[PDB]
RNA sequence: GGGAUCGCAGGAAGCGAUCCC
RNA sequence: GGGAUCGCAGGAAGCGAUCCC
């Protein structure tokens, strides 16, 4: 793992193709943004497991 | 953008090689955890503007 | 043990400080 | 207008609901 620290309105890095935002929270939940191309997938857990069932590599 | 909401211990997904997770948070400020290969960098925005300074290689 | 709130930084679910129960 | 707290959800700095002043 790697851990960083940051305030609402501010963002982090990935690779050369992907950048991630904290727009802000809602009292215990938080509210994230994501910037990359369509050339790479971004989903939450719960979509995220369609992926993995057997389509990773799409058409 | 791509917009995903969470609580503080939740999780996202990004491609096929990396992971996310909102540790939770210390008032308006916010901690992350990040799950990648070391095959990918990741870094918050002020470190990630000395890589794209003119090198993305350091020493 | 948890919350609020601020700061310093890496491959570590990091590190420091303030406030409240 | 602000705070607390939660749900849904997509390529959008998205959407909805509960509680308090």
């Amino acid at each position: 793992m790697l851990i960083l620290t940051r305030k609402v309105g501010e963002s982090i890095n990935i690779g050369d193709d992907i950048t991630i935002t904290i727009l802000g929270v809602s009292g215990q939940q938080v509210r994230i943004g994501i910037n990359a191309p369509k050339d790479v997938a971004v989903h939450r857990e719960e979509i995220y497991q369609r992926i993995q069932a057997g389509l990773t590599a799409p058409d």
